[PDB]
């Protein structure tokens, strides 16, 4: 991985030990970047729904995660669980137990730092992986998209800055998702994520990563070319505030 400071460090250092699984996969790929497109096309406001128990950026909740997951399949466009286990206190076994239990399209949450991960989130039954610039080499990143590809997944980039951005256009990336906070110093930029927005191909599937609250903040970036929007904290929160945000 690249030249690492602080709790990203130590995760990066975490995930590169994390067991691999010995798991066959039921469900098939359910394409989480087709169904946003399709949701466009239909005109359905297209939301990624978080399961996560803990963050830095919020106060832990412990919730069902079947009910939450079963809730969520009637109006996210896809289900982002995070499996990280020191920091998110997420879990492979909560992933493969919401897999096996909805038909809507699934996003591994983790730090993708090797093939075996790919593996994993695969043999459990996610539809598709993030993968973060600041944490991998170009190489590196290259090779696990590639990797992903091979199963059928569209992994989808996330960037930060427009360093990120463009070493994702250079290596061909198709499903990029566009964060507004600074992962080292927590800080939301949202003039820093329209500026990032506005410089990405239309053709790229676009998520912005949620300073979003509103409606009319949904559709001033939907008029700006997003295609999805990913909000945590919030549907973990309120599950219920997710239908006001695809309806009036």
């Amino acid at each position: 991985p690249r030249y690492l400071k602080g709790w990203l460090e130590d995760v990066v250092q975490l995930s590169l030990r994390r067991p691999s699984v010995r798991a066959s996969r039921q469900r098939p790929i359910i394409s989480l970047n087709e169904r946003i497109l399709e949701f466009n096309k239909r005109n359905i406001t297209a939301i990624i729904a978080t399961y996560m128990r803990k963050s830095p950026w919020g106060l832990d909740v412990e919730r069902d995660p079947i009910e939450y997951a079963k809730f969520m399949e009637r109006y996210a466009v896809g289900l982002s669980i995070c499996t990280e286990e020191k920091y998110a206190n997420g879990s492979y076994e909560t992933l493969r137990k919401i897999a096996s239990s909805v038909s809507i399209p699934i996003l591994m949450a983790d730090f993708i730092v090797k093939e075996s991960q790919i593996d994993d989130a695969y043999n459990l039954g996610a539809d598709t992986v993030p993968l973060i610039v600041k944490i991998l080499t170009e190489r590196e990143l290259e090779s696990l998209l590639e990797y992903a590809r091979s199963y059928g997944m569209e992994p989808i980039i996330k960037i930060n800055d427009e360093n990120d951005l463009d070493i994702a256009l250079r290596i061909g990336a198709r499903f990029i998702g566009i964060c507004s906070r600074d992962w080292e110093t927590l800080e939301i930029n949202k003039e820093n994520q329209r500026k990032l927005i506005s410089m990405i191909p239309s053709n790229v599937v676009k998520v912005a990563s949620t300073g979003i609250s509103e409606r009319n903040e949904i559709e001033e970036l939907r008029k700006l070319g997003v295609n999805a929007f990913s909000i945590i904290s919030s549907l973990m929160r309120n599950p219920e505030k997710i239908k006001e945000l695809i309806e009036g």
